């Protein structure tokens, strides 16, 4: 099965995020979100079965044959880490493999503004990095955590399902817990995380009420907490967070957020104007006293207006302001910027200004 | 095989359904009316062997476990079929429906242009609802054929059973049949997020767990397709919200207000010509006002927004659709009035 | 075997039910009233051996597991039977109901011509209601036999248990028994729409889910038959609407106003001769006015429309039927007045 | 083993309802509701244990020793039936035994008015006999069922927990199912009762919503259904029945009750002025069209006013009218009549 | 044989509580303050053997199962005691209270006459509430002693553990201790209705099941006593209703409106004399208006009815009781104002 080795090598070499193997199609690779077939014959059921089975242990093979489903992770030394999923479709084996890179890119390499660098220096509070799946959230978080590891002498604990970016010890002590192996669940890790003397905590996705309450507790007890959401803007993120709670407990949730919130980042990856790379578009909200009052008063919407005027002082930036800058530097096309702008008339006005 | 010849005769005679049951010969529905084939009447041995001849072992044990079975299967070079096997008077019986190999286009199916714009949506939840056999699977197959044609993305479907097949075009299309490819809807949804999908078809919203999985998919940056047996957009939204406990409904309403991108409610009416059947469809496309009504739990008043969203968003109430079908003489006046949820409004449209 | 002779005596004497229990001789219900047979009283050994003699081993173990058992069985050349076996005072007891092989005609049953016109309806909901043993299943079997004779369509029945048998005539007739052919009414209704039916018998309207299934069937182009234990058309309509939550009653009323094609409410009265029984039936056939009253929630006033739909539509109130039965001397004056829902109206009709 | 026989014989002979055996007290017998100690020495733990164990099987003995609780029923031939409960208190055995008589008294012997006799002739519907525990409800129901058994050629089925009064076949076929032995539960008996070709059904206590739905279904499908409640008046009974259902389903419950209700009896037993007998006080509501309308319109309370004026036409009688009659005949004392009257001002006005 | 001497010394010096724990000698609370006995400090062997010396084997295994145990026990010829055994720093510890053989009377306890009229009620639910050690069991024991004295009825109590003992007077009194006589509150309530009771004490309303059982008992013609840790009648009613799911609260409110006969809310205050304690008690006796407020879910406004029901029904808010105790110089001004739930109302009444 030296074909799996060559297929995964091409996946790495061409900068693909995911490799897809299924019957009646050639192997296909996702690059910056878009699928490309490899110049190979289409696979049959024999091909897909032999190829997917070639990277499994006997226990994992029997587990797949017992369930027609299998999640796993594996490494190719000197090449990359991978997340694998094996399943069955149309009576035949299919497989998907996701890249977990060895190298974390820097802030400047990722296109992140200096305000993110100042956020990596925050001593305590809740910082949220949000966006849709595969919008660069884990990569940005890994860059911030790598900066903390480099600059501070503190204890960083991450809880991940699964562990993606690895952070070997630099000046910090870094402990990384994988759900389903190192710890039973997010709930159990968060149940014991406060007794483990942390300073900085990564909690992963805000998957349930319990994890949300844990993040509010972390931000209230003197820690810097990182979490993700799949929301697309700062205002949408705050409303989503508040509205998951029963109406009687939303006052407390709003007060907690008004006290502890230190930053909201909402990312999305857009195709570059060149047609091959992708560029990060990011909305940055850094709370000032006015925004904290709007949070306490339940006037969430008006926060967007504060972001429109917080450019010079705090490095704040609405999504439309970022799309404007990406458009003037010719990094994205006009169609992509307009097609994704949350308010096209504002972007038009900025383009006329 | 005998089954091969029976299904070949079904195809050759332009029949819509083949019926196999004891003490009758095989019968075929032609133009709505049953006709017996010139064959001896079947006994229980005949019906059981014939129906079992097109089942897998897993499907056989499922039928023997439940005395019910829905399934689909193909005869290469001939056609696909949807089968239902059941038990009556202590003996096996079966019904078999034709599923053509060639999928019709949006314009051939009578679907308005807003459905074509829905096939281009990048993320969100799109619901196609209506009673059983109201064209829901056919509309979704047309939409999925459009995504497959136009996008370079990963489409995964979970079906019980797989009906329309979507061979790879520009997309990678994976189709999982419950009871063979995957253990259940729950298991497929348990692993679907780890499979790098972009567009997902989840089938019928059969339980609370599946609804929560679909909300998670639609919230995490994917375009999710699902079906319900509701008859209108408002009825669909109320049905979706009301299945949850009262304390968790606020979040469900917030999720729907955020992720909803379209609601289609279909029904099939006999055409005025006598040969076709025509799709009547209610289309709701959420605007900021509708999303607010959803958050405020003012669901009913959404129908009023649909009454005025014709020019701006391509929206259309069921009565507006029956009216358009009536002015073009596609349906009779009796069918349009007999099916209109508000006959006085349609009357007013005729006075206008 | 003794049981063969007991059931033969039950058939020969025109009894409806045979009762077997300890410390009493076998007893037969004739025209509603019990009669002991000229035999010694049974003991626990007698009742247990007799009831067990007509059970399979699986059924015996089920009875011993639950102290309850429903079943149906046939005696070739004699009759079908519905059996119930239970336990009382620590001993076995059993009841057995006659299911005749021959279905009587409309004219033999005393059913008016409007019922014959109802057997020709292409789609909709037709309800046959009344108390237990009021002739509902027999009327439904006559209607279904008429459809089987006249149409080339697919009839599916769901029964607990199967009572009247309908061998294929011009139709394909499939009959599913709950607890053997299908797990439940809910499961049969879950798959019945995927079985290409034209006419459906669903049995008793036992819960809301079955009601929604019947409304869906009647709205999707099918003719649906069901029973209720209500005693009048108005009482039936109110009962159907009032089982739903207040917020969904508007929809239920609109559905009923669209799909309802007939309501029959039966009761069996002793004949004046003392030997036969005569059917008294209230017939409601919806006209546009009644459909409007249904949509406007003015249900009671429907009785007034039935009072005047005699000449035009063949409609008939229960009191009008008792009046006709009284003038033809089919029933006594005491029975007609004693059963009339409004004795002053019947008096006025008698003075007219 | 020969002490229990004498104690139960004494229980029967003195007309007591229950015998109580517990440590540091002599045996005590409930007569007309009040406990009387027998002229015997007080029992110790050895006495109570041996005496209670004397009427148990080995299976029942080990079941009691496994759980410190035991319910059972048993018969003494030629004497009576009994319901027994054995339990443990203060580390010692205790026991209670309730009488189940072989003989059913007549309507006239029980003090029941003729309207009850006309209720035993009702061909269909729901008839409710209510009152507190031990207020004569099972005895009245047994008398009515014995009347149906005597007069009709129909099928009577009873579901009981446990079976109390026994109805041997007369002109009817009578089947009696005991919960826990003959049938698994009220739910199972009602799951199969409609397939057992009944005409008259006794369902016992209205334990839950499911049993209520079963009784309404039985009443609306052409059967005469008997049930009990522990309410104290017709109005209170109707309100309790309606109020147990969710608000959205109460319209249907009120419509069903308005259609099927044929009678409500609310009983209580009062000490006779003589000091030795007890007398039945009974409230009788028989629905007329006006009352059925009040039921449909949710105007339940005003039904009491109809009962005040339905005396001559239907044999109706409020509780206060019954107490007034009992007081005029000096069957009860003034203190008992006033102390149990639901409206003392009305009774004062009538007097 | 050391425990006997330690409890004897506890009794002789008039101490209220005995405390035994490791690394300290035995300590006795005298006039509220701890005094160590002139004995060597206990080790873990000492404390475990001493505490285990007054436990049954069942109670020992329950303690080893839970590291907690509440119980009561007697020393013949001496006294009863309430014990709590627990674990601290890996070692056994124990606390022991005196339970006197003589039950005080209503007048000796400071209970108003309405409580005496409550001891005569024929049926219903009577609640005596307040925090732990507010006199609830003592008040209940006084009421039960009054019923035992005055009635010829059957009293059954279920207790965890049994506190006051009620020897038979004119009633038959059976007392079941959870964990010895009966498996659980649930099992006792499973069989209590088959034991022919008239008056029942059910202990703490520990869960929803016990609440439903108490409501069934109260509606089936029995007088039911129970406790809660609420501090007022309004708070008690709201606490009882709000435990149930929203859909069942209508039925619970209807049941309470029908069966409730009294709500008693107690607390013990230091006497102005410095040596006695005085009972402060809020008394709610339902009238038709209060029952309507219960049915209509207007619970709060019930307090206003208590404010005006003093002359007619013997009703009394907590503030009115504190006002009376202050006028009689039974309590100090600081104690009354400090414990009053509404100091502004008490100030207006006083001044
Ligand atoms: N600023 C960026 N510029 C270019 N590529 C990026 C950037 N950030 C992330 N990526 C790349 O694009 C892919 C995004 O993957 P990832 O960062 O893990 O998204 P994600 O939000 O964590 N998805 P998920 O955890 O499943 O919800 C990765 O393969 C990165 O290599
Ligand atoms: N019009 C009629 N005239 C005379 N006899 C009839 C008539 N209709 C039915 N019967 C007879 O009277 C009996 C009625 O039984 P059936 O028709 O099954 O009532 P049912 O409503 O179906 N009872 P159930 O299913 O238990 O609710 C049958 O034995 C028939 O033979
Ligand atoms: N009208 C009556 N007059 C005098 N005594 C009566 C009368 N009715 C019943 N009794 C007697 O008083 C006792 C009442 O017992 P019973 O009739 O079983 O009450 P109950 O309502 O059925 N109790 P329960 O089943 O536990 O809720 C019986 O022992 C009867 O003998
Ligand atoms: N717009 C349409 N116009 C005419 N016929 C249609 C249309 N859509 C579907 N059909 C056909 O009517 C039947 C509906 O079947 P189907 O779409 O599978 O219903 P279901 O919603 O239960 O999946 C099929 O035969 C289908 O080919
Ligand atoms: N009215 C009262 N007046 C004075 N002392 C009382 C009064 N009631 C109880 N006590 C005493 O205070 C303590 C209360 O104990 P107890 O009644 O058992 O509290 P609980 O409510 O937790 O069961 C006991 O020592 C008791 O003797
Ligand atoms: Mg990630
Ligand atoms: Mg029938
Ligand atoms: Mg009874």
């Amino acid at each position: 099965m030296a074909n799996m080795h060559q297929l995964l090598t091409e996946l790495v070499n061409r900068g693909g995020s995911d490799l897809h193997l299924t019957t009646n199609s050639p192997p296909q690779i996702r690059i910056d979100g878009k699928l490309l077939p490899l110049d190979m014959p289409p696979l049959n059921a024999v091909d897909t079965k032999q190829l997917c089975y070639s990277i499994l242990t006997e226990q994992q093979k029997h587990k797949f044959e017992e369930n027609n489903e299998l999640d796993l992770s594996f490494g190719i030394k000197g090449l990359s880490r991978f997340r694998g999923n094996v399943f069955v479709q149309r009576g035949a084996v299919a497989g998907v493999f996701r890249v977990i890179p060895y190298k974390i890119l820097s802030f400047e390499e990722l296109g992140l503004p200096p305000v993110v660098r100042e956020l990596a220096e925050k001593p305590r509070g809740l910082v949220l990095v949000t966006g849709p799946t595969g919008s660069g959230k884990s990569t940005t978080l890994a860059a911030i955590i790598d900066k903390i590891n480099t600059d501070r002498h503190e204890h960083i604990v991450t809880v991940e399902d699964p562990i993606e970016y690895l952070h070997p010890h630099k000046s910090c002590v870094v402990n990384q817990r994988e759900v389903g192996a190192d710890t039973k669940s997010f709930k159990n890790a968060l149940k014991y995380i406060l007794r483990q003397d942390p300073d900085v905590v990564l909690v992963g996705e805000l998957r349930d009420l319990e994890t949300i309450e844990a993040a509010l507790t972390l931000a209230e007890t003197g820690h810097l907490c990182f979490a993700t959401l799949h929301t697309n803007s700062a205002v949408q993120t705050i409303n989503r967070i508040v509205d998951v709670f029963p109406s009687y407990q939303q006052p407390q949730v709003r007060a907690q957020l008004s006290f502890v919130l230190e930053g909201v980042l909402s990312q999305t990856l857009l195709p570059k104007a060149s047609g091959t790379g992708r560029v990060l578009a990011i909305e940055v909200m850094v709370p000032n006293p006015a925004i904290r009052n709007l949070i306490r008063e339940d006037k969430i919407h008006q926060i967007y207006s504060q972001m429109q005027v917080g450019q010079e002082k705090f490095g704040m930036m609405t999504m439309n302001q970022c799309l404007y800058g990406l458009l003037q530097k010719r990094h994205i096309t006009m169609d992509v910027g307009m097609g994704r702008s949350p308010d096209p008339d504002e972007l038009k006005q900025m383009l006329t200004s």
